[PDB]
């Protein structure tokens, strides 16, 4: 059996402090896509996929 | 507050699926630590914490 | 002291078999983003940073 | 793809430091498992396996 991690979701996030960004396809354990994101400094947080927020993100991170 | 990312947690977890284990310390981020568990089919979940299950886990890891 | 994961890129993959990407920004693991997709058999491939691949796979991957 | 994150370890580091300490197991990137190590300020080290230190840091991660 085994449960979403995603579902307390953030928004107070300087894009100018993630170092990763995973998405994870919807599926068995959770039915939704869950967008987990490494702060900078070791700690995680679900990112919201209402917000526009993740938009912004994924473009500084390819930006290199 | 919270974000702690991990809040229903588990031990419904194949121990010989885990590739990777993450124990985030516990912070002003989240009172306590977590153990998320990233498993070969990219699933990741919240395993609970201060039992013989990280030791289990730990040392299927260290090692093949 | 750590380097890039990834040490060639993939041009063939099938959106729809991805179950995570993960996106990591660069710096001095590595001075190129890197974008790493597991499959579904837990195969991981990198993906090039200015493909037309990622534009499908992050939407097919946050749709449903 | 094919790379061992950890191209060399660090031999010293104080746990009174790192946040995330990461436990990566063998497959086909690294016949070796990795233990990588975010400091609390953004970059990582790889501790390394046989060896007195990581026993005593996820030792003073997990009681938190």
């Amino acid at each position: 059996d085994l449960q979403c991690l995603c579902v307390k979701t953030t928004s107070q996030v300087r894009p100018r402090h993630i170092t990763s960004l995973e998405v994870i396809k919807a599926g068995p354990h959770c039915p939704t896509a869950q967008l987990i994101a490494t702060l900078k400094n070791g700690r995680k947080i679900c990112l919201d996929l209402q917000a526009p927020l993740y938009k912004k993100i994924i473009k500084k991170l390819l930006e290199s």
